[PDB]
């Protein structure tokens, strides 16, 4: 066949990674302050946690039908669809900045929970049809780094552009006006790039299996079998409840990161979410590294489990370290923390996709996204609950557990 690489393709792929991006900092915006929002609507922090939790809620029973509508109507609808449904729910939001209308931003949070059902599966199929076969894996790659910045921009902004003025309401409610606002107007803006330049496809296929997958005539999957494949796999359910311990522990610490910061440091909103910005970022970069690591070593257990042990040692160090009052101590255990636990997801992610290379790596993936979604909201009640009664120690010392359960797991694991 013909095959040819158009420059639109990189636009296609810029316009993502902002949408992807906004989408996350709408995820965590509250919960870094869960303690401002609290204050304001005069609420229990058990519901910033479940604004925190709703992107679980909605991804873990939507990401099939969500699948199946990307496989048959196409990539505009879906990066339409999730466009659309942010820039919708931050204009919701935009009018919840009253005491009394907190179901106004968990609708918003709603949709944008809804959104992200259709973001999160995107990077892979954009790259493949849009990308050659030497920029795939660099596409992929990029997507879920700019998710990851949008992660870290929704820690460290929020913090800082909404102190924490509970003597006046007024310029609490001004100030998450402001926020607000211009995330609904960069939602609005990214929705408008996506709807003039996201193409369906590109005219030549980059690479010549697109030019293969394009010329084959479509053929109907049958996404429950591929389901009941893939459980009978002994292996590939180890690693699912691994890759989903892990990611919950992550999502638990992310949301409860404020709560357990001002548990024993007061006043220090903007401390913690420069912690959490510090925490991604080395995350960002122990991905990078273990991503080309794996490549050049192809060992896909021995990697896994250290990188397993190394993470709970950092989990632990942190636990025992926050207590000591030292605000320089919380920034390094966090850094090293996030760096392993973030950089263990792809790896766990491409170890999946290699075993289960016989079976569609869609199915894989989506699974893969509804366990973590499952295990982060678990974790998330639970250690919420132990924080609130027993103090940051007791989910902490649950989580480790949790984490020595999944070195275990992944120590069982045989391939
Ligand atoms: C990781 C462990 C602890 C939990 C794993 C739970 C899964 C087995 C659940 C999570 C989401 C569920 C899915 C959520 C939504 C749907 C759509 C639903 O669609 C229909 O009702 C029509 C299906 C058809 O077209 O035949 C079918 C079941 C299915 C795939 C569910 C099958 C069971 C799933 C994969
Ligand atoms: C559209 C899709 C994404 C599903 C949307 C589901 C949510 C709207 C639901 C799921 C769980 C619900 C929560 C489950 C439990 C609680 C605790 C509940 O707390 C109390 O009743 C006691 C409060 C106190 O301690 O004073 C308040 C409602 C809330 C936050 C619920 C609010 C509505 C939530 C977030
Ligand atoms: C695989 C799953 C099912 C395991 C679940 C285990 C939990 C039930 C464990 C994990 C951490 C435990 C907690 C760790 C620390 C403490 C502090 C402890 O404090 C005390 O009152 C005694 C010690 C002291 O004096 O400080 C009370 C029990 C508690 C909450 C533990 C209760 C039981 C927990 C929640
Ligand atoms: C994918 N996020 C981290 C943005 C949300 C998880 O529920």
């Amino acid at each position: 066949p013909l095959t040819a690489l158009s420059p639109r393709r990189f636009v296609v792929l810029l316009i993502f990674s902002l949408y992807s991006l906004v989408n996350a900092f709408q995820w965590i915006q509250y919960s870094i302050i869960s303690n401002v929002f609290e204050g304001f609507y005069g609420v229990t922090l058990l519901h910033i946690d479940w604004l925190s939790m709703v992107y679980m809620l909605a991804y873990v029973p939507l990401i099939f039908p969500a699948t199946w509508l990307l496989d048959t109507r196409g990539l505009r609808l879906t990066a339409l669809l999730g466009s659309g449904l942010n820039c919708l729910g931050a204009w919701i939001k935009c009018g919840s900045v009253q005491q009394h209308l907190f179901w106004v931003t968990m609708l918003g949070q709603c949709l944008c929970s809804v959104a992200q059902v259709f973001i999160l599966g995107l990077p892979s199929r954009i790259a493949s049809v849009w990308f050659g076969p030497k920029e795939v894996s660099t596409a992929c790659a990029t997507a879920v780094l700019g998710n990851q910045l949008g992660t870290a921009v929704g820690f460290l902004l929020p913090p800082v552009l909404v102190p924490n003025t509970q003597n006046d309401t007024n310029l609490l409610a001004c100030n998450i006006s402001t926020m607000f606002y211009g995330t609904s107007a960069v939602a609005t803006l990214l929705f408008i790039l996506t709807a003039i330049a996201f193409k369906e496809k590109p005219r030549y296929p980059p690479s010549q299996a697109q030019a293969a997958l394009q010329d084959s005539p479509p053929e109907e999957y049958s996404y429950k079998k591929s389901i009941r494949n893939l459980f009978k796999n002994i292996p590939f359910v180890l690693l699912l409840i691994t890759y989903g311990i892990m990611t919950g522990a992550f999502y638990s610490v992310s949301t409860l990161l404020n709560q357990m910061i001002l548990t024993y440091y007061e006043g220090e909103e903007v401390n913690a979410g420069r912690i959490g910005l510090t925490l991604v970022v080395a995350g960002m970069v122990g991905s990078i590294l273990c991503g080309l690591w794996l490549d050049y070593t192809k060992t896909y257990k021995q990697t896994t489990l250290i990188v397993y042990i190394l993470s709970f040692i950092g989990m632990v160090i942190f636990t025992f370290t926050l207590d000591l009052r030292y605000i320089i101590i919380v920034f390094v255990t966090g850094g090293v923390l996030g760096f392993f636990m973030t950089g263990y997801l792809p790896l766990g992610f491409e170890f999946a996709v290699e075993i289960t290379y016989p079976e569609s790596e869609g199915t894989s993936s989506g699974l893969l996204n509804a366990s973590a979604q499952i295990f982060g909201i678990l974790f998330t009640l639970a250690q919420g609950k132990l924080t609130s009664d027993y103090g940051p120690k007791a989910g902490n010392i649950f989580l480790c557990v949790w984490m020595f359960i999944g070195i275990i797991l992944t120590a069982l694991i045989k391939s």
